[PDB]
């Protein structure tokens, strides 16, 4: 039943329909402070912006938008600095269009949620494959969160949620999946004074599939970069060759 | 060798690089047409990509990504490369920042279509010399399915200490936040380190504090570590589907 303290952020900014939605709805059980980006940040790129001043706008209903922040500087910065005390979890989204494949990583709503991995709860990226029923998203969030606080789940890691854009009453049931993947196969120019040669034109169980069948995808997530196998089988390589002249 | 990057086809590390590697190796460079630093580093999956083309052979993608650049360069613009290289950055890529880097991208979509694969960055501004001769001497190597990223001091040549195989941080300790006002009084944030440390034995960041060159042998983590069942059995005892 208690109050969970939940820092929201985004990658479409501080006044996009989704995070909004998402706010009101989390509002009403939970603590939300919104840090948010100043803009909407699709196609920019994600990294925490070092040793540069960042510039907080202050709205009335106290959501804050960081000036030119990514979603992870606003993460950063929430669970940092702007949310006191620390934030239980970060939730991202809801984000208008899908999150889905392999690819998820460049994502901005994805990325907010990676940055805040290791807090108490697992953060949840919530994006809707589509761009009118947030409402579903909202509730399908909501639903989340509670289950957390009643018997939580594994940290240092995130959910990677994907809503379909349906009524809340036609959403089939909610699948545990992995992502998919979606790409040799380049065309040809077709300029109209030839202005240059060199163009291109670029499963049962993949959160595509889930999200097409009409259900909710969750995707387990975690970061880990290196193996143990890696680390010295280039050590004796870097050995092999050393200082000398 | 294919050689791209993420701060555009005309950066100076990128030309200090090509220039270092035409002394050793053939390069073919393919790297986008403008500055794409602030840029996402995903494939333009369904659009028509315009290049130019220079006279010193070197190719410019209009509004390319950097793995847009090599695949873009592989399979439809370039023989094909020994060693996909990304370009000197401009700016370290250190920590978690790897998954967002559009230098790592470049490399990634390098060894996807099964090529071996460097990115390497400079700590700085100053010293692409060192960072090109660094990567030349890494380069000369017996001439794993890993890439490996490299962050260099920007100091000259001489001051440079080692050569370290690390691993990824997340977010470097002594990056704290510090709260700061501008002349009007508007409130700002300033994340890093106020000075000077305490970084991880082994991760990038530490080599790059203690005048060393990191180099972290790296794959992108999309995976779950097979935590599949974990999370359904989870939505199975908590009702998630029940309030509908
Ligand atoms: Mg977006
Ligand atoms: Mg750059």
């Amino acid at each position: 039943m208690a109050s969970m303290r939940i820092l929201l952020s985004n990658d479409d900014g501080v006044h996009a329909p989704g995070i909004q939605t998402l706010a009101k709805a989390l509002r009403e059980f939970a603590d939300v402070q919104v840090v948010a980006p100043d803009r909407n940040r699709s196609g920019a790129s994600n990294s925490l912006t070092l040793e540069s001043s960042l510039r907080t706008f202050t709205f009335d209903n106290g959501d804050i938008a960081v000036q030119m922040g990514t979603p992870t500087d606003c993460v950063y910065l929430g669970v940092n600095a702007l949310m006191r005390p620390r934030p239980d979890i970060v939730v991202s989204g809801i984000n208008a269009g899908p999150n889905l494949g392999d690819d998820v990583i460049y994502s901005g709503t994805v990325a907010a949620a990676m940055e805040g991995r290791h807090l108490g709860f697992p953060a949840l990226a919530v994006s809707l494959n589509g761009y009118q029923h947030y409402d579903t998203a909202a509730a399908v969030t909501c639903a989340l969160l509670r289950g957390l606080s009643r018997e939580p789940l594994r940290t240092g890691r995130i959910l990677n949620v994907n809503v379909p854009d349906l009524p809340l009453a036609q959403v089939k049931g909610i699948r545990v999946t992995r992502c998919g993947s979606r790409h040799a196969d380049k065309v040809i120019p077709q300029e109209d004074p030839r202005g240059n040669t060199l163009y291109w034109i670029g499963g049962p169980d993949t959160d595509f599939a889930a999200v097409d069948e009409g259900y909710v995808s969750v995707t387990p997530l975690h970061v880990a970069l290196t193996a143990a196998s890696a680390h010295d089988v280039v050590s004796d390589w870097l050995d092999s060759v050393g200082v000398g002249t």
